[PDB]
C-alpha cells in the first residue's frame, strides 16, 4: 500500500459521468513518456453499477491510433478502492473528489520491486482548475513520482490529448 490517502465517506455514484484527465503522474517514466505509454489513459466517462462496480470509457493511443477502451474495476471492502481484472492484479484508489469538480485517483500494482504507481486529477470541464492541481500536487508531494504530464483546454477536446 503505497497510497495512504483515500476518500472516506465516498458515494460511488455521485462519481457518474464525464471526466477529463488534466494532469497525470508515474512513478517511472517510462509509464507515461511516449504517446503509447502503458498508463497513458484518458479518462472519458465513469459509469458505476447498481452492484457498485465501476465501468471505466478511455482512450489509449495503441499502433499509432487513438483507441476507445471499456475497463471494469471491481468493487473490494473497502468503498475508496477497486481492483482492475488483469494478469497483475491492479488496484485503484480513489484519494479525493468533490463529484462536482475534482477528483483524484491513482492505480498502483498490488506487488512489484518498487511497485509502479500513476495517479490522475480528473475534472469534469476542459478548464485548468488550479485549486484541483494544487491538490493534486499536495497528494503526490511524498508519493515517489519520476514524471508529470498536464493539459491544455484545447487538447482535453481532443482525441488522447493531441
Ligand atoms: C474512480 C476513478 C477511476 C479511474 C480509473 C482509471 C483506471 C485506468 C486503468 C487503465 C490501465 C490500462 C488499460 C489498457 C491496457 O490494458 O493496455
Ligand atoms: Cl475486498
Amino acid at each position: 500500500l503505497i497510497v495512504t490517502q483515500t476518500m472516506k465517506g465516498l458515494d460511488i455514484q455521485k462519481v457518474a459521468g464525464t471526466w477529463y484527465s488534466l494532469a497525470m503522474a508515474a512513478s517511472d517514466i517510462s509509464l507515461l513518456d511516449a504517446q503509447s505509454a502503458p498508463l497513458r489513459v484518458y479518462v472519458e466517462e465513469l459509469k458505476p453499477t447498481p452492484e457498485g462496480d465501476l465501468e471505466i470509457l478511455l482512450q489509449k493511443w495503441e499502433n499509432g491510433e487513438c483507441a476507445q477502451k471499456k475497463i471494469i474495476a471491481e468493487k473490494t471492502k473497502i468503498p475508496a478502492v477497486f481492483k482492475i481484472d488483469a494478469l497483475n492484479e491492479n488496484k485503484v484508489l480513489v484519494l479525493d473528489t468533490d463529484y462536482k469538480k475534482y477528483l483524484l485517483f491513482c492505480m498502483e500494482n498490488s506487488a512489484e520491486p518498487e511497485q509502479s504507481l500513476a495517479c490522475q486529477c480528473l475534472v469534469r470541464t476542459p478548464e485548468v482548475d488550479d485549486e484541483a492541481l494544487e491538490k493534486f500536487d499536495k497528494a503526490l508531494k511524498a508519493l515517489p513520482m519520476h514524471i508529470r504530464l498536464s493539459f491544455n483546454p484545447t487538447q482535453l477536446e481532443e482525441q488522447c490529448h493531441i
